[PDB]
């Protein structure tokens, strides 16, 4: 092919930040003679030339420039806008001319007014006491504007270490943060926030997810002489109360000192007359959960 370009389809940024556009190319007609960066170019069919605002011209050309061309005449078309503005948003046009040929390359530059939020990616299955990696992705990375990704649990910064990686190549531009932590059952339903911050820790944007932590049933056991009176062969009722269970429970059974009881497959244990330790067991798709032992005495 005469002109082959490699660059991201779209580059993202927000007002006041910067944008770094990785770009490589190759023209079979040799080195370039002119480069012009257009903003929303329009081909003028009359004059057979391109019109529109010009952000950079190789004929008129520094490090004190907002728009910079970090490339050369043979293989590099990297662009830098520092700072980038909402008006730069749109379709950039890399208008290049070789010895005998011409070419126009389109790069999409999506600049939002406010910093856009990152994205949390949850694994489909999170369960109590099983280490899980949470990933926070941001489709942005520019050297002139360093950022950071902060993990929060119920608005509180998390103490677990988070590996932060960045990519700024012709294929993809992102900032990635991976957090490893072992959740407990109480993390179910709580909010995790990936907060985007600038170099000094100033808030920019955030994404939140409500955790879904599967766990065995957590059981509250209540006995209704309040303790252990009976003193004869009285009537005692014991109830098994599920404090939390994800997913919902399936079966319930009562156990004395060790072995399950006679056909006691209900949430209430009714004794009408056997004076050991008692506890209930409730199961869900995760597995069985037990309650604390109650000691009945005559
Ligand atoms: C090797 C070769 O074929 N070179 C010829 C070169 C390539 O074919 C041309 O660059 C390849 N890209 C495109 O088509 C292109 C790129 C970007 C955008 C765009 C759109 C919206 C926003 C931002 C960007 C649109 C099209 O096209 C030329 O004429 C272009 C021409 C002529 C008449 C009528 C029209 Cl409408 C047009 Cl676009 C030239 O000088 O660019 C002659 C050269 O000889
Ligand atoms: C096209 O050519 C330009 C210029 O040679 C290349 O830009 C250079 O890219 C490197 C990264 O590969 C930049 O290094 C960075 O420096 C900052 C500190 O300024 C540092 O914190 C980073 O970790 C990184 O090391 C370098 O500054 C930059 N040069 C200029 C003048 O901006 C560009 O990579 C080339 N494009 C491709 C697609 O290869």
């Amino acid at each position: 092919s005469k002109w082959v370009f490699e660059h991201p389809e779209t580059l993202y940024a927000w007002e006041g930040a910067c944008v770094w556009i990785p770009c490589t190319y190759r023209a079979l007609d040799g080195d370039l003679e002119s480069f012009i960066l257009f903003h929303n170019p329009e081909y003028n069919k009359a004059t057979s030339k391109f019109d529109g605002t010009r952000l950079y011209e190789s004929t008129k050309d520094s490090e004190q420039k907002r728009v910079q061309f970090l490339g050369d005449k043979n293989k590099n078309c990297t662009l830098s806008i520092h700072p980038v503005h909402l008006a730069d948003s749109g379709q950039l046009g890399l208008r290049m001319e070789s010895k005998t040929e011409k070419w126009m390359e389109r790069i999409h530059l999506a600049v939002s007014e406010r910093p856009f939020p990152p994205h949390i990616q949850l694994p489909p299955e999170i369960q109590e006491s099983q280490e899980v990696t949470l990933t926070c992705l941001l489709a942005f990375s520019c050297y002139g504007y360093p950022i950071q990704l902060q993990w929060l649990l119920e608005g509180v910064p998390m103490r677990q270490a988070a590996v932060t990686s960045t990519s700024l190549t012709i294929k993809s531009v992102f900032t990635r943060s991976e957090l490893k932590f072992s959740p407990q059952w109480s993390h179910h339903g709580k909010i995790v926030t990936c907060q985007l911050q600038d170099a000094d820790g100033k808030f920019l944007s955030a994404d939140t997810v409500q955790l879904n932590v599967k766990h065995t049933p957590k059981l509250e056991i209540k006995v209704t002489p309040s303790d252990a009176i009976v003193r004869e062969g009285d009537s005692v009722t014991m109830t098994c109360e599920v404090s939390s269970s994800n997913p919902e429970y399936t079966t319930v059974s009562w156990l004395k000192d060790g072995t399950s009881l006679k056909k006691q497959n209900t949430f209430t244990l009714n004794l009408r007359e056997q004076s050991g330790k008692y506890c209930c067991q409730v199961s869900n798709d995760v597995g069985p959960g037990r309650s604390e032992e109650v000691f009945l005495q005559v």
